[PDB]
């Protein structure tokens, strides 16, 4: 795998959706440098259907070397975003990295999508990423690292990605369009980039959406790609990174260590031709 480096020692990483899955896995990689992880997600109490809370994530994060600040945050509510940001500053003194990882998905089409799901996608994905970015920016300006990373895809405008689940595509594409804009707006001050996985990534949310277990990569791959980006200087900006591509640059050749079952065919991720 791709080894930790120390770069992030004492750096504060604010990650939306770090209660489980990819978000949590990014936290754990940054955590191994002795980073401080601000966990911004909704799950404060055991739910019968989801696994893990902000508090179990916090524990995991401490067990591999980091400090964790669990905050209850629904990114649909600006007040909860700004309260967690304030808690991060009071506690840690600053924010050096924001990862906009929280998202909601519904693969329905025009007549199928209930308005409450439309709004949920628009409001968690596009709106959430904007507000989380707006709150963190004034602190990112002061960071020696200063990275914003959106988990969202390259802007691939082939009609095939819109013919179905259009609402979901627009919601995700909006996060990547903020990359396009904010990279330019904050050139020299904040690096802003997207990261997206070449393949499906094993996750209890992807299991529910997907038999699919064996066709996936480990969350380790995205964690590791995201760690690579975090070490780049502030001039690394306006990019739409794909996990596999960024790790080939860093010397990784044998990708089997990242597969759930080495050998088996892997499911292409959405939005890549
Ligand atoms: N897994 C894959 O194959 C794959 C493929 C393509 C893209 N992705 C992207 O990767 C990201 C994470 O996916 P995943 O596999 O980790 O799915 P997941 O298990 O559903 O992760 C979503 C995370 O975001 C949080 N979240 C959801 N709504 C939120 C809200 N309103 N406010 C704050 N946090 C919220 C969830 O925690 P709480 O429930 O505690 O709020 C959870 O930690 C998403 O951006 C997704 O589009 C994943």
């Amino acid at each position: 795998m791709l080894p930790n480096t120390g770069r992030l020692a004492g750096c504060t990483v604010f990650i939306t959706g770090a209660s489980r899955g990819i978000g949590k896995a990014i936290a754990l990689k940054a955590a191994k440098d002795g980073a401080n992880i601000v966990i911004a997600a909704k799950t404060a109490q055991p739910h019968p259907k989801l696994l893990g809370t902000i508090y179990t994530a916090a524990e995991e994060i401490e067990a591999v070397g980091g400090k964790a600040l669990p905050c209850i945050v629904d990114v649909r509510d600006e007040q909860q975003i700004s309260a967690a940001v304030e808690k991060a500053i009071k506690k840690f003194g600053g924010i050096d990295i924001l990862v906009n990882n929280a998202s909601a998905i519904s693969l329905t089409n025009t007549l199928d999508t209930p308005t409450k799901r439309l709004d949920l996608m628009m409001n968690v994905n596009t709106r959430g990423t904007y507000l989380a970015s707006k709150a963190c920016i004034p602190y990112l300006k002061k960071s020696k690292v200063a990275h914003i990373l959106n988990i969202s895809p390259p802007l691939n405008l082939n009609p095939v990605w819109f013919k179905q689940h259009c609402a979901y595509t627009i919601a995700k594409y909006g996060m990547s369009m903020y990359v396009l804009g904010m990279a330019e707006e904050f050139k020299g001050e904040i690096a802003v980039n997207a990261l997206w996985p070449k393949t499906a990534i094993h996750t209890a949310a992807m299991d529910m959406l997907g038999g699919i277990e064996s066709q996936c990569r480990k969350v380790d791959i995205i964690a590791d790609a995201a760690y690579s980006i975090f070490q780049k200087p502030k001039s690394f900006t306006g990019n739409f990174v794909i996990d596999e591509n960024i790790l080939k640059e860093e010397g990784i050749e044998n990708f089997d260590v990242y597969a759930i079952k080495p050998g088996h065919p892997l499911q292409p991720d959405f939005f890549l031709d």
